[PDB]
């Protein structure tokens, strides 16, 4: 559903118009090849160019494809690889990689096989490209090419970019409509943020806050920020739209009340990878509840409202007794110095009533009043039923810890400690992370599951950011625009766009 002549929008500029570009981008390796999509694309697209290159780009590939092999898989896979890429005769052999490296991944293989055994190998390669290979890069015509996606990337972005449709879910501060981008026909959620409700109810630095958390984490377990623009009367958020549901709904609606363990396993990897990945900036989220886990296209989920969130200073802790009644770790509560223990306790609360079918301090067919509720979180030892194995048990009342100190995944290691729980031994999370395990359930498609001041101006230009690097680069490559607009000249010559005789 792209706008009729969206190539005259997404039209490059002529490779003159980047020369501010050019002196402005950092030339940082990660960051060019491998970070950014578009920038990734086109640095493997120079290596095909090359004969000695190319078989860089295609051992790594092969070894990405090694990592999220199945456990009785490994030892075929492992040596395909080897006789392949770090055999002497090979065509697409590796050299860089000294033979005192393809001689050692050798013993690797004469023995049980890890999913790293090439990770020695992956990076000796990384190494190499770093230094010759990426400083060509930069003086060859893809560079250009991609400094024109950048200037594409930061054009302005308005109400016009957008094409709005029907308002999909309402709450506090505005409400959250559905969008398109006229260009692309990608789909997102608008987050309306009513510009008079801001100013009035003085939170101001908390829709900050907010915006400023989404787009600095890329998940593919939290809500995405892919453009941040200003309007008349509202600022709006575009973020991932979640057309599948909530896990409150398919707790209690689809549910028994309640899923299956295995079921309840597979939505607690993804939120629990969707918290590490928040933790990774030192950012809380505090607002772990089951309609907040919502459910895509083709049933994986995402963290939702990232409204109560904020990053922790390194080494410092923060007080604040905040959130939803039933959802708050005890220190939260008692309105102590906490860091990212409540997340964790969340944790534990979602993992219980998915699998119970009932909050762990309140009855489903119980009524109770806040004060009851906040006695047991503190006071009261949750039980457990046969709905639960031995492990998830264990999982829960470990991440159900009143003291903060001892409460599973809040030491040093972090998210690896809940990772290695007995819980998730069945769970391989290198394939989720790659998208590779059918989700439990699928949505169908067709279901419905369900005033003139300054400092109000300084305000906006500090929100109103326009588009987001990495998610709008991957829009750009998931709608095949790229695919589409990344075009050269016939037999690898320059087209007229990169060439600086005509403009
Ligand atoms: C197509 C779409 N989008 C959604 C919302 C969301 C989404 O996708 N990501 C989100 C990320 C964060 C938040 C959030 O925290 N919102 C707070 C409350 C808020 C509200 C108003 C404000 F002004 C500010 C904050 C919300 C969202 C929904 C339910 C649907 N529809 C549907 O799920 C169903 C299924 C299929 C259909 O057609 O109906």
């Amino acid at each position: 559903g792209k706008s009729k002549k969206w190539k005259e929008i997404l039209k490059f500029p002529h490779i003159s118009q980047c020369e501010d570009l050019r002196r402005t981008i950092d030339r940082d390796y990660c960051s060019l090849c491998d970070k950014q999509p578009i920038g990734r694309l086109l640095f493997r697209q120079f290596c095909e160019t090359r004969p000695g290159l190319e078989c860089y780009i295609q051992f790594l590939d092969s070894v990405a494809e090694y990592e999220v092999t199945p456990d009785e898989k490994l030892g075929e896979k492992g040596k395909e690889i080897m006789t392949k890429y770090l055999t002497p005769k090979s065509p697409v052999f590796i050299a860089q990689v000294g033979q005192d490296l393809v001689s050692q991944t050798e013993e690797k293989l004469l023995q049980k096989p890890c999913k790293e055994l090439f990770s020695a190998c992956a990076q000796s390669v990384h190494e190499y490209l770093r230094g010759e290979p990426f400083h060509e890069y930069l003086d060859s015509m893809f560079f250009d090419r991609f400094l024109q996606w950048k200037w594409l990337e930061r054009q302005p972005v308005t109400k016009n970019t957008f094409r709005q449709y029907r308002v999909l879910g309402k709450g506090g501060f505005g409400e959250v409509c559905a969008c398109q981008v006229r260009a692309t026909g990608k789909m997102y959620a608008c987050k309306r943020l009513e510009k008079k409700r801001i100013k009035k109810r003085k939170g101001e630095s908390m829709a900050l806050n907010e915006k400023q958390i989404l787009e600095k984490v890329n998940s593919q377990f939290v809500v995405n920020l892919a453009y941040a623009y200003e309007t008349k009367d509202a600022l709006c958020l575009v973020l991932t739209i979640m057309n599948g549901g909530d896990l409150k709904f398919h707790i209690y609606n689809m549910g028994n009340p309640g899923f299956e363990e295995e079921r309840a396993l597979f939505y607690a990897a993804e939120i629990l990878c969707g918290l590490e990945d928040l933790h990774r900036e030192n950012t809380v989220y505090r607002n772990l509840k089951p309609e907040n886990i919502l459910l895509d296209d083709y049933g994986h989920i995402r963290i939702s409202d990232l409204g109560l969130a904020v990053k922790i200073p390194e080494g410092d802790l923060i007080r604040g007794r905040v959130g939803t009644v039933g959802y708050m770790a005890p220190e939260v509560l008692n309105n102590q110095r906490y860091g990212l223990s409540p997340d964790y306790w969340g944790l534990g609360c979602l993992i219980y009533e998915m699998i119970e079918g009932q909050s762990p301090f309140r009855g489903r067919k119980e009524k109770v009043k806040r004060e009851e509720v906040d006695r047991r979180v503190l006071e009261t030892e949750e039980v457990y039923s046969h709905k639960f194995s031995e492990e998830a048990k264990s999982i829960c009342k470990m991440l159900l810890t009143k003291d903060a100190k001892q409460r599973l995944g809040c030491q040093e290691e972090g998210a690896a400690e809940v990772k290695r729980h007995p819980f998730f031994r069945n769970m391989n999370f290198k394939r989720l992370e790659a998208g590779m395990l059918d989700p439990p359930f699928v949505p169908d498609p067709r279901a419905v599951y369900c005033n003139l001041d300054h400092t109000d101006d300084d305000f906006y230009s500090k929100f109103s950011t326009g588009s987001v690097s990495i998610p709008w680069q991957n829009e750009m490559i998931e709608t095949e625009c790229f695919k589409e607009l990344n075009v050269f000249g016939p037999n690898g010559t320059l087209p007229p766009d990169l060439n600086r005789n005509h403009p």
